[PDB]
């Protein structure tokens, strides 16, 4: 009967969408620590500067 | 996400701002140092002679 075969494909379409929702989270935690870090270097590249006050000879 | 590069750029223009003022400061400094002893120089310059009385030969 055709209730034997549903189950069995059942069983890899569960199996499939797994597979393409691990995909997804995985790029994004991959993409998260780049992104948060190159904002705080951004940041301290902005700001930090050297000033010359005065120069003396001899 | 306007608000991100907003930030960053705003950081920028006060840093400028700073940097012009720093100009207009030490230049006015500068130039009272100057134009305070001229004056005083010139005072004692016009003020001051010397006469002579009489001359007497041997």
């Amino acid at each position: 009967e055709t209730g034997i075969g549903t189950l069995i494909i059942f069983i890899a379409m569960v199996l499939v969408a797994a597979v393409a929702a691990t995909v997804l989270i995985n790029t994004a935690g991959s993409l998260q620590q780049r992104a948060t870090s190159t904002g705080s270097q951004t940041t301290n590249q902005v700001s930090t500067g050297l000033i010359v006050q005065s120069i003396y000879g001899m």
